């Protein structure tokens, strides 16, 4: 028992992190097989960040202008290319620590672990969600660019995020590993609007199921609702509308607990309308939305990698 | 910017985890150099757990009764010995992935990362604190015994915790790596009192400093206090008394922010007495106490290992 915000064990990813330097600019890269992936703004000076012409900037660079260090080992760069907002540096050595891996583009509301890195060295790991507005609420300082987000299934690492920028509002933006931003963002030092965000309803409901499995049960009530009725409440409180596909995904937790999804929705509706009355659920005084239904089942069943 | 409950990168520890089986009972062990460390209740059956005579149970075991598997590496056991509540299995192979390491006994209020493991395989990592009453609020299922807690400083892993037990209250108890329990606990399936817990005041203050550094400043007030006055409030709210040693440890954050420690104490006093009025600090609606002053500085300054 217990329920924590648990990250994937980071060692398979740690072995892939390198330092990339171009002129005087340094950030992290990801070394998989004989390619290093990093944010393309490695080729910028501070002057350039306001409005970079990345194609013109990169034309000034040759292979020997990219220094890649993996611990104390220098890698030889033999090719470079830009793909969207990432650079791909071909190196003459396959990383011996390459895990089984895939690149995935995750959906809003999905979770992943971040390995925060500086100078190609890991500093910490934490779990977060992709917000409905395609930002993440991370913890990142200058130099953290090229830090990656991932999920692990048994021996296979699915990379989903590469960190690029902090917005002037203090939330974080980045790309998939093919260099396409999540959300409307561009890699330039400019104020940039993020959507209105919303709370990830299916995750809240998953966490309430977690709470019940752990014996926090005070918020269960004698009420039920309908999808339509609940969705009126969701709208008012800036929650995502619930769909039957969400109901289906919550079926395992419903069966495990015996609590019908729409009954748990009725519990949630009462918490939205009445608040928590100075009580807590799984150590939280807010409704928590950074656990997926898959996360709840995996933590509550001890799955390993 | 941003502030998250960040764990240490777990790779150096993942390479030390092994499966230990004795008869039909399986749990995790920690393979360092040519020794494997695990909880001594590996030698029990379910019927033994109510009142184990560990010395008598262990006298029935020889080296060949302990199976140790490191992935599919099967290790040969050439010696065994009990130290307090831990078994030490001497093996004929030094672990090639052994990090630089030390064993430490941490103090209540200090934090560490847990690598939760099952069958010798890592499932997740999360950060937690040693409570004032020497329990931890973890996430652990049957099979998790032998999972360890640690801190990393550059290249050196300081092991501080080995998981042993869930109490019937659903909080967790364990030992240092010399097998001595934190707290009054014994390794037996019996109800065991943990005694009154308290909030780790110096950590709450550290986290308020973190909040200020991150621009969450609404709780700063026009007031100051004294140590004595604050300690009366701490007592009423089951907070640890603040001492000048704690004030000294908070000096770096006080200097960074320009807020004198007793001024921050007065902000904390007002939050204790008035609550948060439906507001949040660093995404929490409670006062958080699982970050040490060293943790805040490390996260806010980007230190790597
Ligand atoms: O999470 C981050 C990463 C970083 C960031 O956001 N940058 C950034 C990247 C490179 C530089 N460089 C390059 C040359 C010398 C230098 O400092 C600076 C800032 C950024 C800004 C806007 C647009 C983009 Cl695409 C990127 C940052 C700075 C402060 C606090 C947090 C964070
Ligand atoms: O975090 C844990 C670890 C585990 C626990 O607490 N055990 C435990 C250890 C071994 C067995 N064994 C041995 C033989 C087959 C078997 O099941 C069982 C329970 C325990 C209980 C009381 C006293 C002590 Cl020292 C240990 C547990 C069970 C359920 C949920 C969570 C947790
Ligand atoms: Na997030
Ligand atoms: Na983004
Ligand atoms: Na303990």
């Amino acid at each position: 028992s217990g329920f924590r915000k648990m990250a994937f064990p980071s060692g398979k990813v740690e072995g892939c992190m390198v330092q990339v330097t171009c002129g005087t600019t340094t950030l992290n890269g990801l070394w998989l097989d004989d390619v290093v992936y990093c944010p393309r703004h490695v080729i910028c000076t501070s002057e350039d960040m306001l409005n970079p012409n990345y194609e013109d900037l990169l034309i000034r660079k040759s292979n020997h202008n990219f220094l890649v260090q993996a611990g104390n080992v220098q890698l030889r760069v033999i090719g470079h290319s830009m793909q969207n907002c990432v650079l791909k540096l071909k190196v003459d050595t396959a990383n011996p620590k390459t895990p089984k891996y895939k690149f995935v583009r995750i959906q809003p509301g999905q979770t992943f672990s971040v390995l925060a890195c500086y100078n190609g060295s890991p500093s910490g790991v934490y779990q977060c969600a992709m917000r409905p507005n395609f930002t993440i609420k991370g913890s990142f300082l200058n130099g953290s660019c090229g830090s990656v987000g991932f999920n692990i299934d048994y021996d296979c690492v699915s990379f989903c995020y590469m960190h690029h920028m902090e917005l002037p509002t203090g939330v974080h933006a980045g790309t998939d590993l093919e260099g396409n931003f999540y959300g409307p963002f561009v890699d330039r030092q400019t104020a940039q609007a993020a959507g209105t965000d919303t709370t990830i309803t299916v995750n809240v409901l998953a966490w309430l199921y977690a709470a019940v499995i752990n014996g926090d049960r005070w918020f269960l009530n004698r009420f039920t609702t309908t999808l339509n009725d609940f969705n009126l409440v969701a709208m008012k409180y800036n929650y995502e509308p619930l769909t039957q596909d969400h109901v289906d995904i919550l079926g395992p937790l419903s069966a495990q607990t015996g609590i019908a999804v729409l009954d748990m929705c009725a519990s949630l509706k009462e918490l939205l309308q009445n608040g928590m009355n100075g009580r807590t659920i799984l150590g939280s005084a807010l409704l928590e939305d950074e656990f997926t239904p898959f996360d709840v089942v995996r933590q509550c069943s001890g799955v390993t990698f």
